């Protein structure tokens, strides 16, 4: 299977497996029992925003989300991705909904990811910004119904039970045996919505294999990254 | 073919005088000026450009001397495709010179004009690794050597275009520019050699056409 | 006095002598008289973007101001800035009201400048932005009417009748040009927002490069935007 | 006095009051007296980088320091800048030197900072990069011995018992109140090079008040920071 590191928003009503029984973010390292969670207050219809940040001094990978004129939840985790993930990667976002009809919008989407080695000053360095996604958006990759140009927006999921995912196209260096210092960094904003106040949902930013692809009936809580509950 | 908009670094002998030029299509560049090569040195090429002036320019130095300077006045939005790939390419005549990029770094940015949507590619290479995934190499280039990109095999022809197209113009763009940076060194034993090398921007499928050896710079199929 | 090398969005009516009698957009090299103009409609209570563009390499300033579903006004002007301004230099904005009540809201602002060297890489570079400005934001000098926090943004004129003049300057000097750099360039982008009751205001909004200290001279009310002391 | 948050290369033999008796890398909050310190291995005459990370969703400080072909020696504490500092400081260098003749000299030296607000995007940034400095710096406040210019770099200590410091002139924003995530980030090369191969000596990145200035006896080991050794 693929390798997957992601960071979720899930408030699938998963008291499934070490799930929590509330709207959490958490980090998974190659399985969707998160690692580490955190409550997060989803509010349906409202443009929230995550930052994702990553280094390999600190070898811990972190996440906050927060919404205008709310709180943030915040997660941290030690890890030393080099450990987990293949050198080259693709980054990418991902949701699936459940038996509702919400809808997982992406307003922008920025990334970069460095790579500075130990010979004064190597760095090298990859960083996309998209704060307008168009109807041909030829550096994405999409998946599943995940689609691009609605108002200038990226529509992960189809506009229930969908699943879509959109990859940016090169792939990306996230760490190399050499670099003194690795690090990445993702913001995204979205904004869930539905009709039913409880919608069992999830987005998130996903590090995997670039070839990953929508694994066979990773729908639901699985967010169109995982095959099992495993 | 290709649509080809490149600055070429030429010292084929034909003007009669080494010059980097601005070619908008045909090997026939659309202006020149003289540039003074120098075997063995490290220069660097800057090529930047944005639609509010519409002019295409590039400058190309070498430590401790003078830049050869050279702009066009083009819209580049009449000319190339919407999404393009970007890319270094070079040729060498019949002497063993090398042309190996040291480092290459590009920008590009769409701002909009409903108050801030700015769209932004950017890219960096200070050391080039023996898998490069995020190239596409075509001819005898290849990388890691060094850490470096050795654009010809050591009568060769090799580019190396970045993987991910990239959007470098859009109807709604107030303002569209891109800026790219690229270290080279040129070396051969013959001091007076003819060789060539140019950063290019093409339709996402470019492919060194067929004969474009010496000075076509693998980047046209003839010298029209 | 003041070097003064300014980009204006000027709806002052000085129908006065080879003067535009419309709003334009204009730049200005060390004196009110436009060097070059172009016609601007300017939309009272929009919130328009200006984009400031300059290297050396074409030694061409641009400008470009442009409003949400509209047009845009173009302007631009060759001039090779090193044989103008000093190497240092402080860069800010400006604007002043007629006898109108109006407001001149910076909502947004960023700068960058670069001096690459041609000694392999010996690129130089000073950047910031502000998408808030805060009630005690010490890297802004502020003068004259000018305030900050008010929302998170930036009057630059205040909000018994009369005039005003008010202008920010970032704190540290910017090293323009240098005469080692193969390129020198900068950018500026700001979002602002005019609004007035009356639908024809005249009013002035400029951003500025000029030498460090520069301060507001008397009497550069009205159409001389706080920038100029007499209208030569 | 100044507040100061610091991040020391000391060779200072100063087996003085909690100081190792070996060259280490330390961070420094309001005391010589490092809350946290790691061995560095100094290379006379060698070109070594420094980079130091911040960030306030870990409230992790970092610094690693490499010598290009060697190793590097990383030193992390978590503090919570917000509790320390005030929100607008200045950032700068600083060197002392011991009864020996060696320089202090920096080659390069960058540093960013970044306020991310939670109303969707409302990110402040500053960005300075030095790779050359020149004879007439006037972005830079330079205190003691310290001068730039010559061969285009900037000589902390007096080049003929030196003290002097380098600060950015533009105040800093280090945090707010209203921030989801506020970080910074500091690479600087230097170079220290000394006759005697075990110079007692100090560099030091930092951050204080904006006023702060070189301390009255502040020599020696304690790198024209502090007053006294507390
Ligand atoms: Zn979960
Ligand atoms: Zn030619
Ligand atoms: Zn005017
Ligand atoms: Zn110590």
């Amino acid at each position: 299977a693929d390798t997957i590191v992601a960071v979720e928003l899930d408030t699938y009503p998963n008291t499934d497996i070490g799930d929590p029984s509330y709207p959490h973010i958490g980090i998974d390292i190659k399985s969707v029992r998160s690692k580490k969670t955190a409550k997060w207050n989803m509010q349906n219809g409202k443009v929230g925003t995550a930052h994702i940040i990553y280094n390999s001094v600190d070898k811990r990978l972190s996440a906050v989300v927060s919404y205008p004129n709310a709180d943030s939840a915040t997660v941290s985790y030690d890890v030393d991705l080099d450990n987990v993930l293949p050198e080259w990667v693709r980054v990418g976002l991902s949701a699936s909904t459940g038996l509702y009809k919400e809808t997982n919008t992406i307003l922008s989407w920025s990334f970069t990811s460095k790579l500075k080695s130990n010979s004064t000053h190597e760095t090298n360095a990859l960083h996309f910004m998209f704060n307008q996604f168009s109807k041909d958006q030829k550096d994405l990759i999409l998946q599943g119904d995940a689609t691009t140009g609605t108002d200038g927006n990226l529509e992960l999921t189809r506009v229930g039970s969908s699943v879509g995912r959109a990859l940016f196209y090169a792939p990306v260096h996230i760490w190399e045996s050499s670099a003194v210092v690795a690090s990445f960094e993702a913001t995204f904003t979205f904004l869930i919505k539905s009709p039913d106040s409880h919608p069992a949902d999830g987005i998130a930013f996903f590090i995997s294999n670039i070839d990953s692809s929508i694994p066979s009936g990773s729908t639901g809580r699985l967010l169109g990254l995982f095959p099992d509950a495993n």
